[PDB]
């Protein structure tokens, strides 16, 4: 449902579960766990949109923060779409190859208003967890006063409670988050981006010549890659990207079910188009530059386009 029921208190792996449900995300642990197996920064160019966060006192670090915001917090799952557009246009193809500079723009553009305005249902759903986490534990901590007390140790239960949020509610609320947030990400881009992908297949006059010059690699690793055809040339501050890089790109793009990034022209005959990379533990993994994105979002409360040319 585009608007799943606010959950039930329940115990951190059954609200869990809960979640992937609400979210039709079975499979968020396993991309979760694929992210590790990767060095790739695939996050770093997505835009944070920490503002929306900025008044959520759910987030606040303070736990009596939270314990105040927990206790007069009343779920709500009425505006909620996890589907929700914005009213910017999908951008259509250029009639010619000169449009080309507009377009890549404003599809990243289309992409932005998209991700903003599903954000906004996104933030209300983890308020909805964070409220359930928050009576669940406040639960515990009522049972655990009440065996006390009945063994004659009578303990604070507002020290209690502000304890335990210390001690499980950041940790909880992150592990959500994240898989929330990949959800997000995975689903918006793929919705995007295969629609994108069709249509370019089909414009071949656009790309066949294409030569795009890119500053950095970050901004080729996206997730959102406004073009899926370059066949002129794909290169990085002037040199041509390797053959054996977008293999592997396209290996991790292929496995997160997203559209492959084309190039004629870095295409090796003869190989695949996507090739697993070998993982280096001495290096930054994937699931490393997703946890700075989502804790852009967390620590709220408390806290260049392409040259293009053509062959």
């Amino acid at each position: 449902s585009r608007m799943p029921s606010p959950p039930m208190p329940v115990p951190p792996a059954a609200l869990f579960n809960r979640l992937l449900d609400d979210l039709g995300f079975s499979a968020g642990p396993a991309l979760c766990t694929m992210l590790d197996t990767w060095n790739e920064d695939l996050f770093s160019a997505l835009p944070t949109n920490a503002d929306l966060y900025r008044e959520c006192k759910f987030l606040s670090t303070l736990p009596s923060d939270v314990v105040e915001w927990g206790d007069a917090y009343v779920p709500e799952r009425t505006q909620i779409d996890i589907r929700a557009h914005g009213d910017v246009a999908f951008p259509t193809l250029p009639a010619t190859r000169d449009g080309l500079g507009l377009y890549y723009e404003a599809l990243s553009r289309f992409f932005h208003a998209e991700l903003r305005a599903r954000e906004e249902s996104y933030r209300t759903v983890l308020a909805n967890f964070c409220s359930a986490l928050y009576r669940y534990l406040r639960a515990s901590v009522r049972q655990l006063h009440r065996q006390a007390h009945m063994r004659g140790r009578d303990r604070d239960l507002g020290e209690m409670l502000r304890a335990t949020i210390a001690d499980r509610y950041y940790r909880e609320t992150a592990r959500l988050a994240r898989v929330l947030f990949l959800h997000l990400y995975l689903f918006l881009t793929r919705e995007i981006l295969w629609a994108a992908y069709a249509e370019q297949m089909m414009r071949p006059d656009l790309f066949d010549c294409l030569c795009c010059d890119l500053e950095s690699w970050r901004q080729l690793a996206g997730l959102f890659q406004p073009f899926m055809f370059v066949n002129g040339a794909l290169t990085v501050r002037g040199v041509p990207i390797e053959a054996r890089r977008l293999r592997e790109l396209n290996h991790i793009r292929e496995h997160l079910n997203l559209p492959l990034v084309r190039s004629a022209a870095t295409e090796e005959p003869g190989a695949p188009l996507t090739t697993p990379p070998t993982l280096h533990g001495n290096q930054a993994r994937a699931s490393g530059y997703f946890m700075v994105l989502i804790r852009a979002k967390l620590d709220s409360y408390s806290s260049a386009a392409p040259r293009l040319s053509f062959l």
